[PDB]
């Protein structure tokens, strides 16, 4: 699952000048029910 | 001709305290059809 605390949103930065600043912030986390519920197979040189 | 790109607009900038800043910005330009269509005469007695 994708554990999110701060979903992506729109920014309202100061913009106190001739420029215009914007930001896209987000906070996410990964969760796994059980470690052994899945597997990883790393590669290696042949023989 | 008076070429206008950004008409004058009052934008409220950041505050960051008791500043209360404001701004008025304009972006325009001048255009002349032909340099010889108009004329200029300088005044220099010397």
């Amino acid at each position: 699952t994708q554990m999110v605390l701060r979903a992506p949103k729109r920014t309202e930065l100061a913009k106190d000048g001739s420029y215009e600043k914007w930001m896209i912030e987000m906070e996410v986390g990964l969760r796994h029910r059980n470690p052994y519920a899945s597997g990883v197979l790393f590669t290696a040189a042949g023989k």
